[PDB]
């Protein structure tokens, strides 16, 4: 048993809820929250800007030191950093950004990072401002992630679109 509440069960291991990922992290304090990161860990908008804002910019300060030491992530890659006040850890995962022209086939590689963690609170990757189709992102998630994933999909309209169409 875990602390996640109000989720619809899609599969053996994938759950979904109409909830903002920041408010969910603050309530649950999960072991792992996933950030929808870019390769530079520049948290400006979407999930990254909201999580960083909720950490009072401590996520960005930590991320800038990570990049200064290690250089940029790969598209499809990840790193584990602090979860600050939101979670034990933040798994920063880079899905392909369609609005920058990246290979959508890299979305499966992105989701494979989740399999290194037994339980995660996560957005969809590559949807919203990243330019891909969220229905596709949910299908790749279900067909790639084997660990237990709780998908916090921001508002009613995106929640309603994903559930009704789910195969
Ligand atoms: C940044 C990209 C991946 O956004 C996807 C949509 N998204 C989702 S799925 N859950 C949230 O909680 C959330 N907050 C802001 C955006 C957002």
């Amino acid at each position: 048993v875990n602390s996640f509440s109000g989720y619809l069960k899609l599969t053996d291991n994938v759950y979904i809820k109409n909830a903002d990922i920041v408010e969910e992290a603050k309530k649950v304090k999960p072991t792992v929250v996933v950030n929808a990161a870019n390769v530079y860990l520049k948290h400006g908008g979407g999930v990254a800007g909201a999580l960083n804002k909720a950490t009072n910019n401590a996520m960005q300060v930590e991320s800038d030191d990570y990049i200064a030491t290690n250089g940029p992530l790969k598209v499809g890659g990840s790193c584990v950093l602090s979860g600050h006040n939101l979670a034990k850890h933040c798994l920063h995962v880079v899905g392909p950004n369609v609005n920058k022209g990246e290979d959508i086939q890299l979305l499966k590689s992105a989701y494979e990072n989740f399999n290194q963690h037994e339980v995660l609170l996560a957005p969809l990757l590559s949807a919203g401002i990243f330019g891909a189709d969220p229905i596709h992102s949910l299908r790749v998630c279900v067909d790639t992630v084997r660990t237990n994933v709780y998908l916090a999909v921001f508002d009613k309209n995106l929640y309603d679109k994903l559930v009704s169409s789910f195969l």
